[PDB]
């Protein structure tokens, strides 16, 4: 899904900019599956990832330090480490923790001067979302529901 790549890239750009860095009248019909506009998915995910970042100073330290992310890291290690964010199963709060992990991974790579990692990390996130999370999402009321719940 394109829309998921668009979510990833928006959330990351947002987080990088936030830390001072850089990435580099018609409604839907009812038969549409998401009738909620993408802008509002994005806005809600931005806010929730911001809120998640404020509650959890700690998180990912074991996870990011398990990762030891370099230009040699494969997707499979990222995947393994992300699986642990979902150890107890998928729910919307763990989806926010995932995006937030990706964001923190990006900020860390630009800090250690490995800009090249940004689009890889995004790509791993699109892949993870599409392989692993999107099937749960589209069976749990879509990003429409996520906006309902957090927006």
């Amino acid at each position: 899904s394109q829309s998921n790549r668009e979510l990833v890239v928006d959330f990351l750009s947002y987080k990088l900019s936030q830390k001072g860095y850089s990435w580099s009248g018609h409604s839907s019909s009812l038969d549409a599956r998401e009738v909620i506009p993408m802008a509002a998915v994005k806005q809600a995910l931005r806010e929730a990832g911001d809120e998640f970042e404020l509650r959890y100073r700690r998180a990912f330290s074991d996870l990011t330090s398990q990762l030891h992310i370099t230009p040699g890291t494969a997707y499979q290690s990222f995947e393994q480490v992300v699986n642990e964010l979902f150890r107890d199963g998928v729910n919307w709060g763990a989806i926010v923790a995932f995006f937030s992990f990706g964001g923190a991974l990006c900020v860390e790579s630009v800090d250690k001067e490995m800009q090249v990692l940004v689009s890889r990390i995004a790509s791993w996130m699109a892949t993870y979302l599409n392989d692993h999370l999107e099937p749960w999402i589209q069976e749990n009321g879509g990003w429409d529901t996520f906006v309902d719940l957090y927006g």
